[PDB]
């Protein structure tokens, strides 16, 4: 029976049609998983040398076509040119990192561990990995999952978010040229496509997205290996001797990708002495950041309405709204301005919810110990920053914060070598660094009687 | 509070009446472990390792009581229980040492103008839920790395075998500090209440059905699963002379109640009959009640009966049953060799969890590998043969976390164990186990 599900995608900067795309249903998901399964034996049988070379060519091909990736990434996100260009560079770098890391791995030392036996330990891939990724960093979130998965010798079915299939489709095209047909397969679709993929004949699921989706996936993934990266609600603890550029730096991080980052600063926590300085300093810095000029739109109409709802429900006694300046002809885009909210209770909706927009709340604590309690007082625990001059104060807080990343006098700065990953309700995945490879491979002990 | 009335599996007679924990007791146990978490996590690695070394030595100092306790609800022979007490202490010493010797991604100037480093941090309170087949060792496998990583632990032993878990909690209190390890006896609903409690992670060892339930019940808690095996032993025609004796020894260890016990013997056509007869001769010398212990409980014995009755095996060799006088009411089942059976036979596809071996023939090593890898479960395997290229090529191809060559069921604290497929994806033993119980933190400092 002839049947095609269709999405008419729109540019978030303008609201106009940009792309009509067919969505994958059960037949396309089943076929994609079978294609990756069929490519698995030849891909896994490559030596590390040959596998690394393929991934290096993959990264160079992305780089060679970087202008095309930049346009594709911006079409569905509204990202500024400079942010998209940086993320294409970071994508290729991450692939190069794992290309090199897959040859440099270690295992428990081999030898005579049992009397009269020679033993060693080898690492082996899981098989087919499903990677399901959101719209906020389509290319980078794809790279975080497929990089280590492919490098560990798995094949991959990649399911991008409904509004941002574009770079995932280019990745599949360029992987076919450099890794081989079927090694990386992309299936565009909405949430239902993702659910079908989780129930398919894949060996593992690598998910990045909302907590509600994460909780649904846990149940329906069964005994498949599961890696979750969920929301953050990240604190920034600002001490009275914080450096002069603290407010500019925090506002720069909060308006990067229009504040649509898991690890963006959200909950600014000061002491009593610097509370009003921080509110005014953040308000002045944010006011210089104009939506439509200095950062992009929110991804879609649901995000903009959600922003509106949380702002309306907040009991903030102080509210500073930055300018809204959509370019000519872009009034139909999902533009929302920067906001600073202050004078609000510890359980305020703007504090407790992940706003996912350039909104900063400001709370005051009596002393560093209460600031730490506020910072660690949320169920999510992903990233954090500390701002201050005194080594003992900031490094002690850095050890105490419940987060996979703690920045001191900076925020939202990442590199392929250093891990990222949550606690609490943020999921327990590890992205970046050599530590990410372990999620996609399993050890085998071989013990030989002499 | 409900009271469980436990019986001795060697006799069927009452042996212990012990409280079965419900929600109030589970909730209080988790709060006790949570209250101990801050001081335990604050110990330096030097002090934490010294605590765990004293824990291991206290267990060995009290090994006679651990042996009696372990045997009481299992029926294990004395020599097997004594060896498992030694392995328990050794594993604790291994993780005492490993916790000081860890590494992390190298620190330094990874970003311009930034100094970065990576530290490891505990999850918090870990729930350890373990089965009755190796009560002490499976407790050790979970609590060892969890405690060494700075977590406190709530340990939920199987209903029929709380005995050594209670001793561990007493001896942990004396060496690690009160509340660092808390033991909660109970049944599967005690375990479900623990999964739903305010623990940060669940480390589970047991049946596939329970694992599937726990996945849905555990929510966003970090989860580690060690589930069933159905382990093949590929026996080539040039396998060494002691092959059948060694396979039978591994299959009757702990009355075959091992996740990694050999189950599916797979030969070629030229050595098929030799294997059936050699295994039957070796198994016939192992008499249930003298040379190995009972099955754990009446459910296990009935499960044995159902699988054997359902099998379409054309060949069946039954070893003798010889329970001592006074032990006629225990859950005794004999060793068995089954052969001449289809590839989807119940005895082949199910984990019998008793001293039963099936024997199947393949045309060549390629088809032997297909059979060995043709099950949903994928935990451990062995290969028996003399030629280096043949056995080592098979060892690479088998889907298993452990492959033994010309041996079976031999483990040590340094070397990992862990499943694929429907066997779960946890890692036990080796330094690799520690990662399940800790999380990295990148600290990046602006210069
Ligand atoms: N922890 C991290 O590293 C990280 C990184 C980026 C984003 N995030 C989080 O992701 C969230 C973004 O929200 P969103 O609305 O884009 O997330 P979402 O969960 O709605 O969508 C994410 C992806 O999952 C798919 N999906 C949704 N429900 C599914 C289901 N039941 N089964 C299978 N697939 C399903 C979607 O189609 C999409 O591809 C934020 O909470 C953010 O913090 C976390
Ligand atoms: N390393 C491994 O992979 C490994 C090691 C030993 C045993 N095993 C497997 O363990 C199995 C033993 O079977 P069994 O019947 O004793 O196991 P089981 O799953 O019935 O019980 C195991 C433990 O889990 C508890 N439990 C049961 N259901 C639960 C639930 N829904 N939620 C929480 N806790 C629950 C029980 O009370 C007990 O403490 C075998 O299949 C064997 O292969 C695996």
């Amino acid at each position: 029976m002839e049947d095609t599900q269709v999405a008419v995608l729109t540019d978030p900067r303008t609201g106009r049609e940009r792309r009509r795309i067919a969505l994958a249903g059960e037949p396309e998901v089943t076929a994609a998983v079978a294609e990756a399964r069929g490519a698995g034996s030849a891909w896994a049988a490559l030596t590390p040398r040959l596998r690394a070379r393929c991934l290096l060519r993959f990264a160079d091909l992305i780089e060679e076509r970087s202008a095309q990736y930049v346009v594709a990434e911006r079409s569905g996100t509204g990202k500024p040119a400079a942010e998209a260009a940086g993320e294409v560079e970071s994508c290729a770098d991450l692939l190069r990192f794992y290309a090199g890391a897959l040859r440099a791995g270690t295992a428990p030392a081999a030898g005579r561990l049992l009397p009269g036996r020679e033993s060693w330990v080898r690492w082996e891939p899981l098989g087919v990995v499903a990677a399901i990724v959101p719209w906020n960093y389509p290319l980078m979130m794809a790279a975080w999952r497929i990089g280590p998965a492919l490098a560990a010798g798995n094949t991959v079915v990649l399911k991008p978010a409904l509004t941002t299939p574009d770079t995932a489709l280019l990745l599949a095209r360029d992987a076919a040229e450099t890794l081989g047909p079927g090694v990386l397969v992309t299936v565009p679709g909405d949430r239902d496509t993702g659910r079908l993929l989780v129930e398919s004949a894949v060996d593992a699921v690598a998910f990045t997205g909302s907590e509600a989706a994460g909780r649904d996936i846990v149940g329906r993934a069964g005994l498949r290996r599961l890696s979750l990266e969920l929301g953050g609600n990240c604190p920034a603890v600002v001490l009275p001797d914080a450096p002069p550029d603290t407010y500019e730096a925090l506002v720069r991080a909060a308006t990067y990708n229009a504040g649509q980052s898991c690890a963006s600063p959200s909950r600014v926590i000061t002491l009593r002495e610097n509370y009003q300085q921080a509110v005014e300093g953040l308000a002045k810095a944010m006011h210089a950041r104009r939506a439509g000029v200095d950062f992009g739109p929110l991804n879609n109409a649901d995000q903009a309405a959600r922003y509106d709802r949380i702002v309306a429900r907040s009991g903030a006694g102080i509210e500073h709204v930055a300018p809204l300046a959509p370019p000519p002809g872009e009034e139909g885009g999902h533009w929302r301005p920067g906001r600073i909210l202050a004078d609000l209770p510890a359980d305020d909706p703007a504090v407790c919810e992940e706003v996912f927009a350039p909104v900063l709340t400001v709370q005051a604590a009596d002393d560093p110990a209460e600031a730490l309690a506020l910072a660690n007082g949320m169920p999510q625990a992903l990233a954090a920053s500390v701002w201050g001059s005194r080594t003992d104060a900031v490094l002690e807080l850095a050890g105490e914060l419940n987060a996979g990343e703690v920045w001191v006098n900076c925020h939202l700065e990442q590199t392929a070598e250093l891990p990222h990953g949550g606690r609490g309700t943020s999921g327990h995945g590890t992205d970046m660094s050599v530590l990410a490879l372990t999620e996609y491979q399993r050890p085998k002990t071989v013990t030989v009687r002499l």
